């Protein structure tokens, strides 16, 4: 079911990172009905058998807020898999860019520096909750789901992946007990039993929403791995970021409820977000 491109039409550009199993490039296609970027992850290694896996999967996961898998080329080596290009990278480092030293860290001729607003926080937030609502429709467990894990596109279209360039690049927000648990978005009962669950992802957004009202701040920033695991399973909660308006604070308490049945819904988390958002369009 998975789609085929001819390797004639993929052109490599430049190598964007590289993630463990494989090298990201940023590609020009031709026929994706004509000079298209892409987004080509190249397989560095029995893994032709994972190489389809994934690519029935993400042939499968279609949505608005899900990053576009275009399809795979089989025809010679490396193997292939071609995807969107979300030219603003990833959402950890855009909020980072769009923050409170937006002036400092800006390039001349950047458009408008300076922090995003409430509604542009809401309207981040707002995407990244829509399309983990389809992800718990399809009783899919993201595990990974942080701003790291997202995509921004011009006009600020927010889009969820899982990546291996943010294992990499963000090597940092992950602890080795060899599987590299991502401990700071975690609730307790994944930290304690790798139990991940669609209520284990809602905590790790209300994780997110932290994020993108701190500006993209590490959760525990000021605390070392252990000492976030024991304030993590203690039950701590990350205090209220200055951005954040007391609402939107009240959504994340919901998401962060100690037991897994007594957290939000995705949904209900989604449709709050949705109703702020609208409250503000025009204020
Ligand atoms: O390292 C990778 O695996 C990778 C990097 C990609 C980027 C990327 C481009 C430019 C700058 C970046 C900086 C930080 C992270 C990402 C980017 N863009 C697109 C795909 C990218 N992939 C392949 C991939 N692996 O899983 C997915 C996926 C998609 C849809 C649903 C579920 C999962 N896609
Ligand atoms: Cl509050």
């Amino acid at each position: 079911c998975v789609h085929h491109i001819k390797r004639r039409d993929i052109v490599l550009k430049w190598e964007l990172g590289e993630g463990a199993f494989g090298k990201v490039f940023l590609a020009e296609c031709h026929n994706l009905l004509d000079k298209m970027l892409v987004a080509v992850k190249a397989l560095k290694e029995s893994a032709r058998q994972d190489f389809q896996r994934e690519a029935e999967l993400l042939t499968m996961l279609q949505h608005q807020h899900i990053v576009r898998f275009f399809g795979v080329c089989t025809e010679g080596r490396p193997l292939l898999m071609v995807f969107e290009y979300m030219r603003h990278g990833d959402l950890n480092r855009f909020l980072r860019s769009h923050g409170p030293d937006a002036k400092l860290l800006a390039g001349g001729e950047d458009v408008a520096p300076g922090p995003l607003g409430l509604g542009q926080l809401l309207a981040v937030a707002s995407q990244v909750a829509a399309g983990m609502v389809y992800l718990a429709g399809l009783h899919f467990v993201h595990r990974d789901l942080a701003t790291r894990n997202c995509l921004v596109g011009q006009g600020l279209v927010v889009k969820i992946g899982d990546f291996g360039m943010s294992r990499d690049i963000y090597s940092t927000d992950y602890y080795r007990v060899r599987t590299m648990l991502p401990i700071r978005w975690m609730p307790p009962e994944s930290i304690l039993y790798r139990k991940f669950t669609t209520e284990s992802d809602v905590w790790s957004f209300g994780v997110v929403l932290w994020e993108i009202f701190t500006y993209g701040k590490q959760p525990w920033y000021q605390l070392s791995n252990t000492e976030a695991i024991d304030c993590i399973t203690q039950g701590r909660e990350l205090e209220r970021p200055r951005a954040c308006p007391p609402e939107v604070y009240a959504i994340m308490r919901g998401c962060w409820q100690r037991e897994p049945q007594q957290r939000h819904s995705i949904k209900d988390v989604h449709a709050r977000l949705q109703a702020l958002a609208q409250a503000h369009h025009h204020h």
